[PDB]
């Protein structure tokens, strides 16, 4: 008999079950679904680390055909899969405190109206009572919600291996905010496998993502001033000394003014010449903009706007996850040291 | 470029976090350092051994065999073990606070009454080097330990009752915390690292088996302090455990922090598991997990998968407690590894 997940009444202990089962050749997993059986080959993700607060979180992939990832940490499990071009995502909390609290904090939204449709869009899902687990589905809330349309207008400020090299992404936890690491993990997965979809770059680097809280606060609403003094913050970090060549995201779970999601600074990142904090950002962690730390990834990586609306690096926030623009492709892989001869 | 290195005056949890999770497949030189102390280890992931502990993940990793190093990383602690002048050292550093403070107190709590004058070499609490008032770490030489506190004399005597593939056969080694038990994460996950590493060590048997620990609870208790009635409770908890349906070919470990009655370590049925019969829960045994008996689980593991008592005072198998984590009969590496589906044809 095959594994499978229940997403009737998945759980943490059920996620967490299957994926630590995953072994090095990969493990055939059912999704069931109202009498509909979706099966995954799942791996585990080699190519990026996570800690969030030393917390260690893994990652997982289906084939590419499957549309399926998975995030496991001590405290939680994320299975995200797309239906219909729709995110679906099932989190789940290992402690009855925190899925409670994880559970009310996604339902608050939709309780303030009361949508006719709202199961499609958000679900409290229970054992076969407390939740065990909710699915959300962010492009179907978003449309219950008529959330103010957050975009990435000015959202950026100009200034062959035998081993990929490592390269931390270190995201600060802004003084004063509050994320889930759900939320967290969910746009660092995303932002790494944007990168490695691009001319086979997991040759090249392997991405390792840390979140520790900093002192430093946007001293007002404005992106441009925000980024100017968390840059500032990190030259002046005794803590950041000796990994000014890193990758910095300053993140936080609200937006910034006129709904700017994120902002970085543009083409800050090379392999071989990467210093002085310039590869820093700020990056929205909300479940609802998945994507937002791949984009701004990309801007510092080199990426510029595209004209594909289905482009990552689309000015207009669309909820797509992956380079399509061949320009932007070519410059982020030649900032991690790819070459046109390498191939992918 | 600057080898990294760790402090063991003032080696915290986050100091093991940090360098443990820096890892990469291709391993990583750390140097370890104390007064008068210095070694340089090449670790490694162990990707051969997967922990999960009340489904809390923990990771293993070892120097080379020459470091004589292992760790273990858990998200709520960390230890470093590593052998000196033939002596087992660990640094135990939990994250939070409380319980670095408790487990500070629980392994200092033993020395209390018996002042010893060379005390800081068998125990010493760790703190941070630049505050320090509360323990980062704890510092315990087992061998200096056991010289210094008079402990009663645990052994093995009668602990034991006589009832290549392209892919390592993963084997699920479940142990069940006894009902009204308390265990300690750092000590179970040294049991289980220790029991691992000798099978691994024989034959190349990683290339036959992947070894998945898990830790639940259990309702089952030892009726008495008698191990042999223990180990009949407990197979017979597991035949009866709806838990446990669909796994009856698997490993199983009673554990506990203590010991049973005449100093029994732990016990087990003898050559219990085999690849290709296992069955009936028969594969189970039960073992102490103190930090001041490393390498019982490893024993009565041995013993599970069809070692008998060697005659070699050095041998993990010696019918007398020694400290020692290594198969060395050959005798008995053959039968291990023959249980566990290698030949000799295989090589290793
Ligand atoms: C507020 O900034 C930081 C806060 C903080 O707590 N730490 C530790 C930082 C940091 O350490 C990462 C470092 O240990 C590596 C990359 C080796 O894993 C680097 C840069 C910044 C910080
Ligand atoms: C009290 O015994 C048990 C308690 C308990 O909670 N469980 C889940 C047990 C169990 O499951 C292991 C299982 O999930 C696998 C092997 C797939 O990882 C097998 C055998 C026993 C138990
Ligand atoms: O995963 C589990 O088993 C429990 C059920 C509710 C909260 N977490
Ligand atoms: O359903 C849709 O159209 C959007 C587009 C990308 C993510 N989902
Ligand atoms: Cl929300
Ligand atoms: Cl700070
Ligand atoms: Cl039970
Ligand atoms: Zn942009
Ligand atoms: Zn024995």
């Amino acid at each position: 008999v095959t594994a499978s997940i229940d997403l009737q009444s998945v759980s943490y202990t059920d996620l967490a079950t299957q994926l630590n089962d995953v072994s090095d050749f990969g493990k055939m997993i059912i999704l069931k679904d109202n009498g509909f059986n979706r099966q995954v080959h799942v791996s585990m993700d080699k190519r990026t680390k996570i800690q969030l607060d030393n917390e260690n979180v893994r990652l997982f992939n289906g084939r590419d055909k499957d549309s399926t990832n998975f995030i496991l940490g001590d405290e939680f499990a994320v299975l995200r899969f797309y239906r219909n071009g729709e995110s679906i995502s099932y989190i789940a909390y290992k402690e009855a405190q925190m899925m409670n609290e994880i559970a009310e904090f996604y339902a608050a939204p939709f309780k303030k109206t009361r949508a006719i449709n709202e199961k499609e869009a958000f679900e409290c899902i229970y054992d076969s009572k407390y939740p065990v687990s909710v699915k959300i589905n962010v492009d179907k809330a978003k449309k219950i919600l008529n959330l103010p349309e957050c975009d990435y207008i000015n959202d950026y400020i100009k200034t062959v291996p035998s081993e990929p090299k490592t390269v931390y992404v270190i995201c600060l936890r802004e003084n004063g905010s509050t994320v889930y690491p759900n939320e967290v993990s969910a746009q660092m997965q995303d932002a790494a496998n944007s990168v490695y979809a691009v001319h086979g770059l997991k040759r090249y680097v392997n991405l390792h993502f840390v979140l520790y809280t900093t002192e430093y606060a946007c001293p007002s609403g404005n992106a441009d001033e925000g980024l100017d003094g968390f840059t500032a913050s990190l030259k002046a970090n005794p803590k950041a000394e000796g990994y000014d060549d890193q990758i910095y995201f300053l993140i936080r779970w609200g937006t910034w003014d006129n709904n700017i999601l994120g902002i970085s600074w543009l083409n800050s990142y090379n392999v071989n010449t990467a210093s002085d904090f310039k590869a820093s950002g700020m990056s929205t962690t909300q479940l609802m903009y998945p994507g937002v730390m791949a984009h701004e990834l990309g801007h510092i990586l080199g990426a510029n706007h595209a004209d594909d609306p289905k482009d990552l690096m689309y000015s207009k926030y669309t909820g797509y996850l992956f380079h399509l623009s061949e320009k932007n492709m070519d410059i982020i892989a030649k900032n991690l040291g790819w070459e046109i001869a390498d191939g992918d």
